[PDB]
């Protein structure tokens, strides 16, 4: 699957290096990760929520 949402808004990382490949190690073959993963990585959440 080619990544299909090029918009990376309110994100902690751009979409470019987020659209890369991780290494092919003992648990995973070659595949593609997500655009907005770093925004989901350690974001301090909404205080009013």
């Amino acid at each position: 699957f080619i990544p299909l949402l090029k918009e990376k808004p309110n994100a902690l990382k751009p979409l470019s290096e987020s659209l890369r490949l991780v290494d092919d190690d003992e648990n995973n073959p070659s595949h593609y990760p997500h655009p907005y993963e770093y925004e989901i990585d350690h974001q301090e959440y909404s205080p009013e929520i």
